[PDB]
């Protein structure tokens, strides 16, 4: 009750800005964690010995792949609490609770393969959920994990509060889909401009925090250079296993995951800041002001890819 969890002090420091990253010694990964929900949330949110419990089952959840894993679950959850800190009094007791939640385990069970590859492989997920194959799956995965006996983390939530706050996650979840991504932010994107962006509008909401589980997915965008770099390694090493498998079923892959168009890697890496990560920061920066450091830390990282195709590095 009287427990804080407290951090080194360059850490304690550092996770308060957008650009942390987690660092490399796994076993500080919950600590990091449970700091960010009792600061977020309150150390009276969660009983302590459930959470720690739910934690460590949805680490074991978690795959051994090179980017889809636990330090991407915990990336993830790190930039939503960046967000929510930031905007400490737009956010009901619940949302604080559910988003933290969501984004631990918003990848639940990830193999490292895309949903397109499990629609060709004929993947029995594939059969069992059309769109969204692997997100409704993560969801799936959270509920499974919340009903394990003494996980129930939200075991003190009312009825109709629990309901409420399921039906957060399993939005901010199937948000996660980027093929989702697009249509989601082109329309806030029109309801900010037409001044018709409402916060009391229930669906308005859920578009906002539909574009911020965006944000905190693609937060690897938002490091400090050395780190974004890394991960992109981590991130076309899945691709280009998944790009292999294409090949095995007879079929070409998209350039994205043909590791024979390695040396195209910076032109992609433009086009995806372009198309993706620069619009989806830029909207999310005019409906949540303080997140404009994540804008900033994207148009950096886009200079860098620039740079490398310059040949200045
Ligand atoms: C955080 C993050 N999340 C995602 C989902 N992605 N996807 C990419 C691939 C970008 C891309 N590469 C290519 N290739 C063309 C030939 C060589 C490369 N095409 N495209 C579009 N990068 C990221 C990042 Cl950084
Ligand atoms: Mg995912
Ligand atoms: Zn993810």
């Amino acid at each position: 009750g009287l427990m804080q969890f407290t951090l080194p002090v360059r850490l304690c420091k550092e996770i308060e800005l957008f650009h942390f990253d987690i660092g490399p010694f796994e076993n500080m990964w919950p600590g990091i964690f449970v700091y960010m929900v009792h600061r977020s949330c309150g150390t009276s949110c969660f009983e302590l010995e459930k959470l720690c419990r739910f934690i460590m089952s949805v680490k074991k959840n978690y795959r051994r792949v090179p980017y889809h894993n636990w330090k991407h679950a915990v990336t993830v959850a790190h930039c939503m609490y960046a967000i929510l800190q930031n905007n400490h009094t737009l956010f009901t007791d619940l949302e604080r609770k559910g988003l933290l939640i969501a984004c631990l385990c918003h990848d639940l069970d990830h193999r490292g393969f895309s949903n397109s590859y499990l629609q060709k492989f004929d993947h029995p997920l594939a059969a069992l959920y059309s769109t969204s194959t692997m997100e409704q799956h993560h969801f799936s995965q959270t509920v499974s994990i919340l009903q394990l006996e003494g996980h129930n983390i939200f075991s003190t939530l009312s009825s109709s509060e629990y309901e409420q706050v399921l039906e957060i996650i399993r939005k901010a979840i199937i948000a996660t889909d980027l093929a989702l991504y697009f249509g989601n932010r082109k329309q806030l994107e029109e309801m900010y401009q037409t001044g018709s962006l409402n916060l009391n509008n229930q669906s308005h909401r859920d578009r906002v925090i539909g574009l911020m589980m965006t944000a905190c997915d693609l937060c690897s965008v938002t490091k400090l250079w050395p780190v974004t770099k890394l991960t992109a390694n981590d991130i076309y090493a899945e691709f280009w296993a998944e790009g292999d498998e294409m090949k095995k079923l007879g079929i070409q892959p998209i350039p994205m995951m043909d590791r024979d168009k390695k040396d195209e890697v910076p032109q992609g890496q433009l086009g995806f800041y372009n198309a993706v990560a620069i619009p989806c920061y830029t909207t999310l920066t005019q409906i949540l002001p303080p997140t404009e450091p994540l804008l900033k830390a994207c148009r950096d990282n886009l200079s860098q890819w620039e740079k490398v195709i310059r040949g200045e590095e």
